[PDB]
């Protein structure tokens, strides 16, 4: 791997209360430039981010406390490295190898404490995204509420539509895909109910006079208005094809198969080493099926019957 | 390759007059979205960039005149694809395969035509880079000359030093590395004499209206003042080691070898698969040399004699 010293942080959480093991995916930290030194803190910080990585729901959030009496950084030979008073660690970046941060981390379900110094108002931000439900082509301010204030899928659903027209009109918000609220960079973002209405009542937070801010990021699926999905369950748009590989010498059917395909263009040859030849119908080897040494004769018989598409791919020995 | 049709631009050059063929490095073009349409000018433009890629000397420059009646784009079946009056081409990027643009391009050594509409003055720019001659750590404007005026390696070496101390002092321009002059995005930049003094007399160019500009990019090697280079021809800073792999049952010297290494830190076992274990002295397989089935015993007698560093690596059979 990278000819540079990196620290493999491979841990497990142990949950406060129920001592249950929470898997955490190993990740590498790169020890580039400045013997390099790392603050314990930062390490924990990195660990936080990864625990938060790809959290669907809100109670999938966990908090990194400190290291168990498990944590331990070791080099290839078992030499343990220790934390000084700065809680930092100093690792020899030069001899060049990879270090191993093993052990457990103390964790607990994310449960914020009370906000002593309440914040005044939270300027609500909004930035939406759009995605076409099928074949096709193709962020601001608002309500600067306080803390108890709330908003709903309606209003949001609204401002969304408003913008939908403001850009490419004749389109429509088919459905809402995702919707999250970030409260002033606070790592823990409020994920909102996916498929169903809801109402977000701001939150809380210590005063960051000027004020605190929130942000709503959303994503809706759009339709060109008066259209439809893609392949929800359709095989009407696909073309059936029956392919017959035959011995050009013995006129014996070596093999045959039927396939449905999005286009007739795919009526072409396929190289089983070449990834671009995935949707291409006609083979040229038949080795994948035990049929040895046959080669594309370069002659194909297309009955052209659009209702009954039978292609006869001629093949001979080497 | 990239699961997406791309255009392979494999062409050769044909210098005007001397109908000689100058070679060019093929490069692929990603045909991502919009049957895609390519304009002659873009391809001719791509090609240009390439022809000028890493041109050492000022006279290694070539001008791309235009395709020859050779140019032929073609899909895997020889189907040629024709341009139109817009000189643009439209390739079916859907079936997914790689088209091939081949043939020749008409070029000639870079010779510029007279600047009819003379440029007023050229506000010369300057931006220097700095690199350390050995182990260690560690863009404005000026003389707004006109057209025949000049500047020397001295004045530059000056602005060089001036800034050298302005940033990190106690350092010195050990030597000049590179120096180029970009005249208003003009692809053909002026490469100035590498190792030796010189005098650049602006250039020329059509009035950009507003004032035309020049830019000088330099790069020098700097020393920490009162130092030297790195490993010019040294071997004193290196440490001689003598390693002896011994069978731990017969005590037969299986191998032994002498090496010089930059640091004692390298006295460590090396895995012949792991590319970090490159500067390491102690093997562990020995298979590399024909001695099969041996593995580090994990025991090593280090004579500790510093003048004579002999190491005995005990190895054992499975």
């Amino acid at each position: 791997s990278v000819n540079n010293s990196q620290l493999v942080v491979s841990v497990a959480g142990t949950v406060e209360g129920t001592n249950q093991d929470i898997s955490l995916k190993f990740f590498e930290i790169d020890l580039t430039s400045r013997p390099h030194k790392l603050e314990k803190a930062d390490l924990l910080k990195a660990i936080q981010e990864q625990l938060i990585a790809n959290v669907h729901s809100n109670d999938d959030y966990f908090e990194v406390i400190d290291f168990a009496s498990d944590a331990t950084i070791t080099d290839r030979n078992g030499k343990v490295y220790f934390a000084d008073k700065d809680g930092s660690v100093t690792l020899p970046t030069q001899p060049v190898q990879e270090f191993l941060l093993s052990g457990h981390v103390r964790v607990r379900p994310y449960k914020e404490k009370p906000i002593q110094n309440q914040a005044k108002s939270v300027d609500v931000e909004y930035t939406v995204q759009f995605t076409p439900l099928n074949p096709d082509d193709d962020t601001k301010l608002l309500k600067t509420l306080a803390i108890g204030d709330t908003i709903t899928s309606q209003e949001l659903l609204a401002q969304a539509q408003s913008i939908l027209n403001k850009t490419h009109p004749g389109y429509t918000i088919y459905e809402r895909d995702s919707s999250i609220v970030t409260h002033d960079n606070d790592i823990f973002r409020t994920i909102l109910p996916m498929d169903q209405e809801f109402t977000y009542h701001v939150k809380n937070r210590e005063q960051a006079e000027i004020n605190n801010t929130d942000l709503i990021s959303e994503k809706y699926y759009v339709l060109k208005k008066g259209e439809k999905p893609y392949d929800p369950f359709d095989r009407s748009h696909l073309k059936l094809f029956t392919i017959k590989y035959v011995d050009v010498n013995t006129n014996e059917l070596l093999k045959s198969e039927q396939l449905l395909t999005a286009s007739e263009r795919n009526l072409d040859f396929r190289d089983l080493y070449d990834p671009r030849d995935k949707a291409k119908l006609l083979y040229n080897n038949l080795d994948a099926f035990g049929i040895m040494d046959y080669t594309l004769t370069g002659k194909v018989e297309d009955n052209h019957d659009d209702t009954n598409r039978i292609i006869t791919v001629y093949m001979g020995k080497r």
